[PDB]
């Protein structure tokens, strides 16, 4: 995802909050 869910959520679509960073389909992209 490249995004960070330091807040507890992800802005990027289909991106999960994989604190501290974000994730995609359970994979950090």
């Amino acid at each position: 995802c490249g995004e960070t869910c330091v807040g507890g959520t992800c802005n990027t679509p289909g991106c999960t909050c994989s604190w501290p960073v974000c994730t995609r389909n359970g994979l950090p992209v």
